[PDB]
């Protein structure tokens, strides 16, 4: 009867309550790991496969140098990655498990995804067929709605901040540049290939950009290349900008229906900022194949799963350089972080 939906919460309750005890309050932790592998880089620091030697458990690490974010005038935006990572709680958004930070660095420490990054799987392969691409734009599309109903938007929406776990679903990364935005807000921020037109006017946006980035992410996707591409990012602009599209020979008519909607330079007339909001794109014909409750409860078969070999192992992952990282003797930049 009704018992086994009971088992199932069970289950996923008892999963949630191992990876809530075994992980260390916040800053409470240090350097207590094995550090593994750099997973990614960026201008402050880097991502790290990480084990807590007393756990064993892997979880990956981002690093951040607090005297860089300092000098760079970024401290808003790393404490907003944290907040909102701490305040969230959606199937297709990266765990924050615990956190902490010490004399030289601020450490987000996250649930290891071992699948790699969406954008990996794509240049290996060239290219998704339709039902695999509306399988990932169906997750992108609840987490947009999830997060927008937060007043959130995401802003960094790209095929390198998409893993992949072991059942073939989404997990969303880097929130660096999410804000809660009741209104407008004017920061640049962004990958070029990504960016929504009124971005690029400097002209103030909202959550409307993040559909754009939708269709990018769509159009690329089911062709292998962004829509706007060219070789200067003065020509991806003026393309952004001019309000055309072409599309591959073997785009269904719904698809690139759905694509010129998703692409529309006029605010007024985007899918998903209109009166209907995400049900504009919900319900349209490219997706009728779509089960959103399923896909909501992961109970959607995956058309790819990534071929793995247990917590550590990294095949799927690009190689980075890797760095020792060190802690002063002295506290730096402590009142800047005092809320983090
Ligand atoms: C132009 C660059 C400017 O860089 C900043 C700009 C602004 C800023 O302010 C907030 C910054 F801190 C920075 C940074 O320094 C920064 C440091 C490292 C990374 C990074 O590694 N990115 C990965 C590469 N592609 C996806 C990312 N993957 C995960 O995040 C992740 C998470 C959990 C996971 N579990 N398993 C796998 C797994 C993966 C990104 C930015």
């Amino acid at each position: 009867e009704q018992e086994s939906v009971k088992e199932f919460l069970a289950k996923a309750k008892e999963d949630f309550l191992k990876k809530w005890e075994s992980p260390a309050q916040n800053t409470a932790h240090l350097d207590q790991f094995e550090r593994i592998k750099t997973l990614g880089t960026g201008s402050f620091g880097r991502v790290m496969l990480v084990k807590h030697k007393e756990t064993g458990n892997h979880y990956a690490m981002k690093i951040l140098d607090k005297q860089k974010v300092v000098k760079l005038k970024q401290i808003e935006h790393t404490l907003n990655e944290k907040r909102i990572l701490q305040a969230v709680n959606f199937p297709f958004l990266v765990k924050l498990e615990f956190s902490f930070k010490d004399n030289s660095n601020l450490y987000m420490v996250m649930e290891y995804v071992p699948g790699g990054e969406m954008f990996s799987h794509l240049r290996r392969i060239g290219r998704f067929s339709e039902p695999h691409a509306r399988f990932y734009a169906a997750q992108i599309v609840l987490t947009f709605e999830y997060l927008h109903s937060l007043d959130l938007i995401y802003r960094d929406l790209k095929p390198e901040n998409l893993l992949i776990d072991q059942q073939g679903y989404i997990q969303v990364t880097d929130f660096g540049f999410a804000k809660r935005v009741k209104g407008r807000t004017w920061t640049l921020c962004g990958t070029p290939e990504y960016l929504a037109p009124e971005i690029i006017l400097s002209k103030g946006y909202n959550k409307a950009v993040d559909w754009w980035a939708l269709g990018v992410l769509i159009y690329e996707m089911a062709a292998g290349y962004p829509p706007f591409f060219a070789d200067q990012p003065i020509q991806i602009y003026e393309k952004i900008v001019s309000g055309k599209v072409r599309f591959p020979s073997h785009f269904s008519s719904d698809l690139k229906d759905l694509l010129r909607n998703l692409l529309q330079v006029d605010l007024t007339k985007r899918f998903g900022n209109l009166k209907n909001g995400v049900n504009d794109i919900k319900n349209h014909k490219w997706f009728a194949t779509t089960d959103w409750i399923a896909i909501y409860q992961r109970k959607v078969e995956a058309p790819f799963i990534p071929k793995f070999k247990g917590p550590g192992d990294t095949s799927n992952f690009d190689d980075y350089e890797e760095e020792e990282i060190r802690v002063s003797i002295n506290e730096k930049c402590g009142k800047e972080f005092s809320e983090f």
